[PDB]
């Protein structure tokens, strides 16, 4: 029963209960609004500016802004009232002068934030239509800016929106996509429809709650698409002149565009300038009316957007039936990216290894590349959820998979489309903060968007609920923290072996030609085994192990590791190659070489039998012979404790990794330390396995098999300086290679490793936070440098793509 009224009651806070009518701003969207909202609470007449001839005028309750004596009492003046009326400059007029404290009006406990959401606002709008937005290009110049912020995978409007609200990774709070399918549930999501608005699709504790339940009050972050967004910004500006005790200390603001137009026109159409211009003066009306409320240079502002927009037309369109003759027995989440799933779960006969086989590298120019999820890359964190189907197309910008064409023809109307891997330079949106809080006229480095929910809190004085953020890693855009973050304590400490066990003792089946053996190396390979060039080898401190574990350090001529007992393999081994370092091979008489460690038991140590009965698995080396400094210390890389299990097929990627694309990142970079080492993630929950968890042992071993193998690569950002003497800021790139055992990922893999490994090495580029939560080690404890900076650097991801921004 909706035969309640409005009167009085316009874009109330608290929203009452069914049934009774509501008057808030999500009304509509619950067809739930009484008979006057409309009439009462979406006024229209005489439109949203004032003119010379209203000024002063006897107030009218039908319009739907004032430009009346009394209306700044009222709180519901015009934006432009004071311009028009009062002789007023409007705040994009306005020099900026830094904001050194907020500037706030009795009452105001806190500086409130009001957070500016724009969809399809690509990153290099900034510059591109910068001539036509100049509200926003004050908010950007004056306050805090990035050249460009990464949505998250994929990128959605509605995956990034509810990112952005928790800190969390899409397959964390459960929006994996514009729509989407729950098997325990059995029901799907669209964007259209009245199914998405149930609460058990919605995962985390969004800002709003977190504020909620922490005493700070929240405005709405859901407004409904036909209130036009004048009304939403008069509508905040109201509910800041609410009293202290009712007035939110949060809002949000969502526009539509550029997402809209930019569907229709592509990213950079001619159609583009207007729905530009549009935002802009949206901007500025919030300004305008922040200013006659005395808020300016109080309030924080945030202008953010959701995802970028790419060129998308119906003639880029790859179909699934010229790959497939079964088309009918699956579905297809079609577009920007695939998710491919049985159409009846009534079959035992639809396989999906039969289907990936059919998408692989079957035409040179294949637009998609399709994927089990658990071997996507790590760094899109997209697979631990029952709503992501294991079958997925990862597909090429400014291209669309579908499964037939009556699907695109009967189920070309656009020039735009986004959802594409969020590395995409197309896909970078937008940041700016701008207020007392942030910083005065800073440019910081791009990031990601999940590290904002942190920032928000921390605006708020709010204590954020657990996220994917790394708190502190922005503290650089603040001018006043709240947040000072500490390394994680060390939980297991090493052991340091000594020599305790003669060759004869190990029964390994491990073989080497190594018996051709002076005072001077004798008392010189004593001080390599206890740590002597430790300091040239590990040049930000050991890594800690943040979890109960068994382990040894061990120290080589060489390198250090790092030694797992439990695991039978290192967690990490460390070691520096120098720009003027020279490569060599593995002499003949050594292929086959492996040694006994007489600082590790037989019992905790790998055996080469198990290998020799094993015919998938191989083994490799985590420091390579090839960077041996001396032929004596290249024995040292032979001990079984260097060794773990590859593939042959990874052995390819690995030896080249290790033979060629080491030595060209030390020319140059002058000099890298890289810390290689396992990974193990059976459950593909971006999270370190316990032992109990692994699916696969080398056979007839508890030899486990790591699921990938990690490098982190840093050196100097000053590259005039050497990697081992750096006297200020680093630079990182790291990987996380999926451990397979086919190189089917790779189309041209039956090429040399010269055209396809490195390739593949960017695709699974990773942060070292990535690295950190998959081993549970915690990097870069000795430096230099402040933590900040250091979580900034273990935030980075390198992408590999060309020259981007705004
Ligand atoms: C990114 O960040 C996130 C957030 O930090 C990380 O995700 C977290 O990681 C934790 C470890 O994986 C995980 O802990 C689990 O949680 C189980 C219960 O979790 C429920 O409660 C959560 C809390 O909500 C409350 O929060 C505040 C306090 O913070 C309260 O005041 C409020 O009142 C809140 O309600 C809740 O968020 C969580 O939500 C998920 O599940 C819902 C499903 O209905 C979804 O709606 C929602 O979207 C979440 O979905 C994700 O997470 C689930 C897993 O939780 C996952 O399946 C989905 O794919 C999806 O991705 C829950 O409702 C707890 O029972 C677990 O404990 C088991 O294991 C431990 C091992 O030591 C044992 O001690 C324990 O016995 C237990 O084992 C038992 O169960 C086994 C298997 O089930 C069984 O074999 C065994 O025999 C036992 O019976 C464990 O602690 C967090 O829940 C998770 N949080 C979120 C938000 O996802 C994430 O790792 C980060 N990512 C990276 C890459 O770093
Ligand atoms: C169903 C549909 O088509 N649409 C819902 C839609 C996005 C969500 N809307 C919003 O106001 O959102 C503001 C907002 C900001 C931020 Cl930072 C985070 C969230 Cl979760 C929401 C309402 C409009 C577009
Ligand atoms: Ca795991
Ligand atoms: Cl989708
Ligand atoms: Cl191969
Ligand atoms: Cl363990
Ligand atoms: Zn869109």
């Amino acid at each position: 029963a909706t035969s309640g009224s409005c009167k009085g009651r316009c874009f109330e806070l608290q929203e009452v209960g069914p049934p009774d009518c509501r008057c808030d701003n999500l009304c509509k969207s619950y067809s739930s609004c009484c008979h006057d909202f409309d009439e009462l609470c979406l006024k229209t007449a005489r439109g949203w500016e004032c003119t010379k001839d209203r000024c002063g005028e006897v107030r009218n309750e039908e319009n739907a802004c004032h430009c009346s004596e009394d209306c700044l009492s009222r709180g519901d003046c015009c934006t432009n009232y004071q311009v028009v009326c009062k002789g007023e400059s409007h705040w994009v007029d306005d020099d900026c002068e830094e904001i050194k404290v907020p500037e706030c009006p009795a009452g105001f406990v806190r500086p409130p934030l009001i957070i500016f959401s724009v969809d399809g606002f690509r990153a290099s709008y900034m510059k591109k239509g910068s001539k036509v937005m100049p509200n926003i290009e004050k908010l950007r110049s004056c306050g805090t800016h990035a050249p460009y912020m990464r949505p998250v995978y994929p990128t959605k409007t509605f995956p990034n929106l509810y990112t952005l609200a928790t800190g969390l990774y899409p397959e964390s709070h459960g929006i994996v996509g514009n729509s989407m399918y729950d098997p325990v549930f059995d029901a799907s999501f669209h964007l259209r429809g009245r199914e998405k608005f149930n609460h058990r699709w919605w995962g985390g504790q969004p800002l709003w709650i977190t504020a909620t339940k922490q005493g700070v009050r929240a405005g709405t972050f859901f407004w409904s698409v036909s209130i036009p967004h004048e009304r939403r910004i008069l509508t905040i500006l109201q509910w800041l002149s609410l009293p202290d005790n009712e007035r939110p200390s949060v809002y949000a603001f969502y526009s539509e565009q550029p997402d809209f137009s930019g569907h229709k026109y592509g990213p950079f159409g001619p159609e583009m300038t207007n729905p530009l211009r549009e935002i802009d003066k949206t901007v500025g009306q919030l300004m305008d009316g922040l200013k006659q409320l005395r808020l300016h240079r109080c309030v924080n502002v945030i202008f953010v957007g959701d995802h970028g927009m790419e060129d998308v037309t119906c003639d880029r369109t790859e179909f699934l039936s010229n790959y497939l003759t079964n088309v009918d027995d699956i579905t297809l989440v079609p577009g920007t990216l695939g998710r491919i799933r049985a159409k009846s779960i009534n079959n035992s006969k639809y396989d999906p290894k039969t289907i990936i086989a059919a998408l692989t590298c079957k035409k040179p120019d294949q637009h998609f590349k399709p994927y089990m999820k658990q071997h996507l890359p790590k760094r899109l964190h997209y697979a631990n959820n029952r709503r992501i189907e294991d079958i997925h197309l990862l597909v090429d910008r400014r291209w669309h998979v579908a499964r037939k064409p009556l699907d695109v023809y009967k189920k070309c109307f656009f020039q735009g489309d986004h959802g594409f891997d969020n590395k995409v330079n197309s896909m970078q949106t937008v940041f700016v903060g701008y207020g007392p809080t942030f910083k005065y006229r800073t440019k910081v480095p791009p990031f990601e968007n999940i590290e904002l929910y942190n920032v928000m809190c921390d605006l708020l004085g709010l204590k954020p609920a657990p996220n994917n953020g790394t708190h502190g890693s922005l503290n650089h855009l603040l001018r006043t923290n709240t947040f000072r973050p500490t390394m994680p304590d060390e939980v297991s400490r090493p052991n340091y072996p000594g020599i305790m066990y003669l060759q004869s003792e190990f029964d390994l089946g491990c073989t080497c030609d190594d018996k051709v053996e002076n005072k001077l190396e004798e008392l010189n390979k004593r001080l390599h085994t206890k740590g002597s060039t430790k300091e040239r080898h590990l040049l930000y401190g050991r890594p800690a192990v943040l979890y109960r574990t068994s382990y040894d350090i061990l120290y080589h001529t060489d390198f250090e590791s790092g030694y797992s007992e439990i695991f039978l393999m290192p967690l990490w081994t460390s070691y520096t190659i120098s720009k003027q370092a020279e490569v060599s091979s593995i002499p003949e008489h050594l292929t086959n070489c492996v040694r006994p460690d007489v600082r590790v038991s037989p019992g905790f140590s790998q055996n080469c039998l198990a290998y020799k009965n094993d015919k998938q698995m191989s083994y490799g080396f985590l420091f390579p012979p090839y960077l041996s400094s001396s032929p004596e210390a290249k024995y040292d890389a032979f001990l079984v404790t260097n060794m773990v299990p590859m593939y042959p097929a990874f052995k390819r990627v690995w030896a080249y990794f290790q033979r060629v694309l080491v030595k060209k990142y030390a020319s140059e970079r002058n000099g890298v330390n890289v810390i290689s080492g396992p990974i193990f993630d059976y459950n593909y929950d971006g999270l370190r396995d316990t032992e109990d968890e692994i699916k696969q042992y080398v056979e007839g071993s508890s030899i486990p098999v790591p699921t990938h193998y990690y490098s982190i690569i840093t050196s100097c950002l000053d590259f005039t300086q050497p990697a081992d003497k750096c006297d200020g800021p680093l630079s990182v790139s790291s990987f996380i290679l999926p451990h397979r055992p086919d190189n089917d990922e790779s189309c041209n893999s039956s090429e040399d490793e010269s055209k396809w490994v490195e390739e593949l090495m960017k695709m699974h580029t990773a942060r070292v936070r990535d690295i950190e939560h998959l081993t549970g080690l915690d990097f870069y404890r000795k430096t230099s440098r402040s933590y900040s900076e250091i979580l900034t650097l273990k935030t980075y991801l390198h992408t590999y793509e060309s020259e981007i921004g705004g």
